[PDB]
């Protein structure tokens, strides 16, 4: 009791989080993108109606909060996150940070610049609605690039500065996320502050094992995405690799059982509109899984359970851990 | 009389619009960018206040109206346009069309989608305003990306359905104009509706005059950038150069000396905030001319008029020329 997290739709205590998904999306588009061109998703009142529906299965399921690690460049709109969330009875904790889609007007920023402009997002609010994020975002895909360095480094000083936890994308095949920790550490963060997401895009347990010893939280966050049987759809294969779910949900059993349960965060990547990939990627998205944010208490949970995993150890990957993640510190 | 041109603040008569600087903006931004960080400018109050006193003075010299240039991902923002457009008096005519920082929500279009997007902008209206866009806004920087290929073609399919024309940022000294217009033909699109823009960043004639032959309009529209005097500031000659404003100034001599009169437009690409580019570069800029948008009027047509260009002339250039430009055609 006490420890608050803030949400979309304003502080939560940490005890309320529950079940919680940490490495979501309401929509992966681009800055200023639903303002210029809503009928992209047919309209921006049908995008929010899909997301109420699908947030509404997920808490079905037994979902209370899910972590939106939509940046300023994943054209994160955080009055339509707070609209979703009170239709559907969902908690969103929104993000700043940056991913790998920065436009000039951040790519030319220092660090020192960088920094003020997450703590105004953690600390004043999102543009001029007040709602504070609850956690920084950043990305490499491969080895980081001279401002993507700025940026991880701005996320640790925004980190330190608010105690808010940090979250990347790494391409996992590249093992990024040992750079991450070296950067991140040169800037004295915590490992336990900060997540190493799309960590279950590879099996090499040495990489996972060596983070996971350091105190970082592994990402296991790409539950559903599989391109098995649509290996003729190009732009499918490249996203969604050739791994099976079950494959992916074996990593969270493997970590629990070389004493790494407290280490884990398990989500889906999931969302309900799509304008920065392929046109119609959603619906390829939406054929693979039609459980959306329910597929990992609907299936994978189930899964780990007849596997031999303990219902406490359960609980405490989905509830404690993003608790402890979450909760300012 | 008759013809109308779309501004930000409604339909004008194409007779109203007077002396019209072709290429400018109140804003060198980001989509979004504005909206989530408006204290990089000071305050959006402080931004717009500039931008008033500085369009002010262009009405005091005589500037009875401006083309801003900013497409979605300049960071347009058509609200504080009309805002300020209203305050100081001067029409404002917006963009669409994309420039060379598009997002990956865009960069992933087809043809067929971006021609939908840029027809929006012109037809129905941008956002949620029903402003409509006067003017289609394209860029290359070398040869063309392809993805700029598609831009390219979809403000050509744009430009033919609504008769609104189409301008270019190029790299002059890499001769982009060249493709541009091949492009631009494969279209079918009238060379009179296009201007080549930039071109007084090369004193390349036979260049210039290889488009003016074949009647396209030559946008000599950077009329104050000089790094003279500032050659320690290496991100300032990058941006300016070392050409003289009365060395750019002679290619409009130039080109009247030629009989292309009726193929020259001319502006100062300025603008009273910039986040595009490196930290303080408004405060360079407002050094190198203090005079702002009035630069036109107040150095460049009293100099071409002590060099024997009759004031007919320079009238046909800054009034007649945009006039046959914008109309759409
Ligand atoms: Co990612
Ligand atoms: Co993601
Ligand atoms: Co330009
Ligand atoms: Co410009």
């Amino acid at each position: 009791t006490g420890d608050l997290i803030n949400t979309v739709r304003g502080p939560i205590p940490v005890s309320e989080a529950g079940f919680t998904l940490t490495h979501e999306h309401i929509c992966g588009s681009s800055a200023g993108f639903l303002r210029a061109w809503p009928e992209f998703f047919g309209s921006r009142k049908a995008l929010a109606e899909k997301a109420v529906r699908g947030l509404r299965h997920a808490r079905a399921a037994g979902v209370q909060t899910i972590v939106d690690v939509s940046t300023f460049d994943i054209g994160r709109d955080v009055r339509l996150l707070a609209e979703v969330s009170r239709a559907a009875d969902v908690h969103i904790v929104a993000a700043t940070g940056l991913w790998f889609d920065p436009p000039l007007s951040m790519r030319m920023r220092s660090v020192e610049e960088l920094t003020q402009f997450f703590l105004r997002e953690i600390q004043h609010g999102i543009e001029d609605t007040g709602i504070r994020a609850g956690i920084i975002k950043v990305a490499t895909t491969g080895k980081a690039t001279p401002f993507q360095e700025l940026v991880l480094k701005a996320a640790a000083r925004a980190s330190l500065a608010t105690g808010v936890p940090v979250t990347t994308h790494t391409s996992a095949s590249q093992r990024d996320g040992e750079q991450q920790a070296a950067i991140f550490e040169s800037e004295g963060l915590s490992p336990s502050r900060v997540c190493i997401g799309h960590s279950d895009d590879t099996d090499d347990l040495s990489y996972l094992t060596g983070l996971a010893a350091r105190g970082y939280l592994v990402g296991l966050d790409r539950m559903p995405y599989s391109a098995i049987g649509l290996e003729g759809n190009a732009s499918a294969l490249a996203l969604f690799g050739t791994r099976s779910w079950q494959t992916r949900a074996l990593l969270i059993k493997a970590l629990i059982d070389r004493g790494y349960k407290d280490r884990i965060l398990v989500s889906h990547d999931w969302l309900f509109g799509f304008s920065s990939y392929v046109t119609n990627i959603m619906d390829v998205m939406d054929r693979i899984n039609p459980d959306g944010m329910a597929f990992v208490p609907l299936r994978v949970i189930p899964f780990l359970r007849e596997k031999g995993v303990p219902p406490e150890t359960l609980a405490g990957v989905t509830v404690a851990n993003p608790a402890r993640f979450l909760s300012p510190t």
